[PDB]
């Protein structure tokens, strides 16, 4: 398992947590020196448990699919909660079976569906370490509308930060004051599958993307990523979604 404590958290302890989370995800191969996540894992091993503690020391445990870093569900005291999607229902066959009761959330886990439930796009939701403390607190007691916004925070400050060092750094700059994510952050989130795929296609194609990926850069301008020499690939992306799952 991996763990993170908000009580006393700072850029350094958060960086250690994100390091721990990346490290918990199995791979047999690196592509362009990036860990390539597995095509599949069978059974309960496919799920990582993340124990998160709010400032008061209250906790939830979040179940993450190790093949794609997707949040499937979470446990808060004796109640488990899972997204309304088949991969989550499958996960509920393996994790938090000890819970007194299980709630299926009234949305799936994808951004569009969560934003609808939440009533705002994530462009308008501040993220940061304080926002994460709030999200854990919220998820402690069932409220599906508030839970959708908390889950948008939780997904970006955990999974998206594991995927991209730029996102991890953005959260680090937000250790003590929340801020809506940069449009570059939004762009990388939305491009993860495409980038992972193109980085994979680049082997067998001289480091060259078969199809270019358009990102917004951390200076606000729109740009094209065409090969493995881009800073996005050499320094930023930390994990590859395997093309079998794409
Ligand atoms: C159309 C849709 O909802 N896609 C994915 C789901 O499926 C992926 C791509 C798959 O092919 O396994 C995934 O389970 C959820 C995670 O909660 O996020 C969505 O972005
Ligand atoms: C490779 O990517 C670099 C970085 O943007 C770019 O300057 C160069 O034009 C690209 N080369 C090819 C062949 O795509």
């Amino acid at each position: 398992d991996v763990s993170f404590r908000l009580s006393g958290a700072d850029p350094s302890s958060y960086g250690m947590f994100i390091k721990d989370l990346r490290n918990a995800l199995p791979h047999t191969e690196k592509v362009y020196n990036i860990p390539l996540l597995l095509p599949s894992v069978s059974g309960a091993g496919r799920y990582l448990l993340m124990h998160l503690f709010n400032y008061d020391g209250n906790t939830i445990t979040v179940a993450v699919d190790v093949t794609n870093v997707y949040i499937m569900g979470y446990l808060a005291l004796t109640t488990s909660y899972f997204f309304n999607e088949p991969a989550a229902d499958l996960a509920s066959q393996y994790v938090f079976r000890s819970a007194r009761r299980k709630i299926t959330l009234p949305y799936s886990g994808n951004y569009e569906r969560l934003q609808i439930a939440a009533g705002k796009p994530r462009e308008k939701i501040p993220i940061g370490l304080p926002a994460l403390d709030t999200a854990i607190s919220t998820l402690l007691h069932y409220d599906s509308t508030a839970a959708a916004g908390a889950l948008l925070v939780l997904i970006q400050t955990t999974a998206e930060a594991a995927r991209f060092k730029y996102i991890e750094q953005q959260i680090q700059e937000r250790a003590y004051r929340d801020e809506v994510p940069s449009s570059a952050t939004i762009s990388l989130e939305n491009s993860w599958s495409g980038l992972s795929k193109q980085i994979q296609l680049a082997q067998g194609n001289n480091g060259v993307f078969r199809t270019p990926t358009v990102l917004v850069d951390s200076k606000g301008n729109r740009v094209q990523i065409t090969n493995v020499t881009s800073n996005v690939v050499t320094s930023n992306i930390q994990l590859l979604l395997n093309t079998k799952n794409i």
